[PDB]
């Protein structure tokens, strides 16, 4: 499929180390599933990658709330 957002890239299946900061605290969210740009980096989930996915971002904010 072709990149929804940058309409020349091609989507391509693959796994990602996705940086993050929140409240000024740097993260890696690591080996997250998805279809990826390979010209953009725009990244394609479907439920059940959105759900892993959101489930360490929440973590992750959850940790740096409580700290
Ligand atoms: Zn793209």
């Amino acid at each position: 499929m072709k990149c929804p957002v940058c309409h020349q890239g091609e989507m391509v299946s693959g796994i990602k180390d996705i940086p993050y900061t929140f409240r000024g605290r740097k993260t890696v969210l690591k080996g997250i599933h998805g279809l990826y740009c390979v010209h953009c980096e725009e990244s394609i989930m479907n439920k059940e990658e959105s759900d892993a996915f959101m489930a360490q971002v929440k973590a992750f904010r959850a940790s740096v709330n409580a700290e």
